[PDB]
């Protein structure tokens, strides 16, 4: 088999018209495909503070799923990251949406 168990945690605030729509429902779904955790929630500025907790092996792909991809409703004109964090264990066990 192959080795590469690097668990990290990076949070960012995606831009674009991702506020006032129904994308979170799918944002948590896609996270199950790979097996990542975290949380999703909009702000009162015009962005969405989303975090990608899990193995880099998957995060490397999830970073594009939210940066380039997203949903048919909302839109993403631009996006960026803040600063990842190398951890030994994920604070969360499963992906969930914030009310």
């Amino acid at each position: 088999g192959a080795e590469g168990n690097t668990l990290i945690s990076v949070d960012y605030e995606i831009f674009g018209k991702v506020q006032g729509v129904f994308f979170r429902k799918h944002t948590q779904a896609e996270g199950k495909k790979l097996g990542l955790v975290g949380w999703v929630q909009n702000t009162d500025r015009g962005t969405v503070q989303g975090k990608l907790q899990g193995p880099i092996s998957k995060v490397r792909e999830m970073q594009k799923w939210l940066e380039t991809r997203g949903s048919p409703e909302s839109h993403i004109d631009k996006a960026n990251f803040k600063n990842e964090k190398v951890i030994l264990k994920l604070d969360y066990s499963d992906f969930q949406i914030v009310k």
